[PDB]
């Protein structure tokens, strides 16, 4: 028995505006392909974690090749093709004992409860303005330090200047 180790990982993605919008209706208030096709990077063959509310944001989908766990309190709560859980303790137990990554993709209410747990942050922080009605959660940025960033290339189907950043627990 390994009861006295934790042996998988955490990271949490997501984008936001200047502002820290990460959402409205559900939905994401800007449109940035390049961000999606990094998101689809970090999760491919991974588990993807989403709060109900996120879950249905996204007309309650699973993206194909992940496993997505959808969190809600609701006992009965069932989607199509994917996992339900029902509080961040089961969430830690598969993580524990998941081979590969568990990625924490939103929304507020989940951020701010999994990043204690969490090993790594990746931030695409996109520098415009949007109108939204969710926002990144006030975490304690103090255990955590920025370890990489790069610009992200603008062309005519992406719009706005962002970057991709990491964090790592210090
Ligand atoms: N002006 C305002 O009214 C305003 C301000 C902020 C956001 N909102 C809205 O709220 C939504 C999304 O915000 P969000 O990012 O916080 O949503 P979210 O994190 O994606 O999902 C939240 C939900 O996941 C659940 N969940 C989270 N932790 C859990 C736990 N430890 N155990 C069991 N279930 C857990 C709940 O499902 P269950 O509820 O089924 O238990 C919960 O309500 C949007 O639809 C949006 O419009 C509006």
């Amino acid at each position: 028995m390994e009861n006295l180790y934790f042996q998988g990982m955490l990271a949490a993605i997501w984008a936001q505006d200047e502002q820290g919008v990460i959402g409205k209706e559900g939905k994401l208030p800007w449109h940035l392909p390049n961000d999606l096709k990094f998101f689809k990077e970090k999760t491919i063959h991974n588990t993807l974690v989403l709060g109900r509310a996120t879950f249905e944001g996204m007309g309650c989908r699973p993206l194909p090749n992940r496993t997505t766990i959808v969190l809600t309190s609701n006992p009965d709560y069932q989607a199509e093709g994917v996992l339900v859980m029902h509080s961040v303790e089961e969430i830690l137990a598969y993580a524990d004992k998941y081979e590969g990554v568990t990625v924490i993709g939103g929304g507020s209410v989940v951020f701010k409860e999994l990043i204690p747990a969490c090993d790594v942050l990746y931030r695409t922080m996109i520098h415009e303005t949007f109108e939204g009605d969710t926002f990144f959660p006030e975490i304690d940025w103090s255990v955590w330090e920025k370890v990489a960033t790069v610009p992200g290339v603008v062309d005519e189907k992406n719009l706005y200047a962002h970057d991709y950043e990491t964090y790592h627990r210090n």
